[PDB]
């Protein structure tokens, strides 16, 4: 891996360090990546979503290869299971604004605040709706 490998190493050094530093100790399901068993049916998938043009420019100097981060937050009913929103909450601790991570390639950065919304349900669990934007610099050496 070159490049992009850089950039989604930035977001790893954090997030899966917060997973483990976190009390519950929640597994950190990546992309191509699969975690199991969940933490007692509390898990988290965490799907990183890069920008992807069709190719073919004109030059080779443009683009803030910019994207989103969408997460879900799981945990089962053990009746008043609200635990969506602990999690909701200590990940916008986690997670400022100006977000200052460097990648080993550049910088990333957050541009939105933090998000979320209500549930939807499931069989038995719910999940809650968690994403934020990001961007990556281009900034001199």
């Amino acid at each position: 891996g070159m490049s992009q490998d850089l950039i989604r190493a930035a977001f790893e050094k954090r997030l899966s360090d917060w997973a483990k530093a976190r009390t519950p100790a929640l597994p950190v399901a990546w992309q191509n990546t699969k975690f199991t068993p969940p933490a007692a049916g509390v898990y988290l998938r965490a799907y990183v979503m890069p920008a992807a043009t069709i190719s073919r420019d004109a030059a080779g100097d443009h683009r803030q290869y910019r994207g989103v981060f969408q997460v879900n937050v799981v945990m089962p009913i053990g009746d008043g299971s609200r635990s969506a929103e602990q999690v909701a909450a200590e990940l916008d601790a986690l997670f400022p604004v100006n977000l200052v991570m460097q990648s080993g390639g550049l910088a990333v950065r957050v541009r939105t605040p933090i998000s979320n919304g209500q549930p939807t349900t499931g069989d038995a669990d719910h999940t809650v709706p968690i994403s934020l934007g990001y961007d990556v610099q281009f900034y001199p050496e």
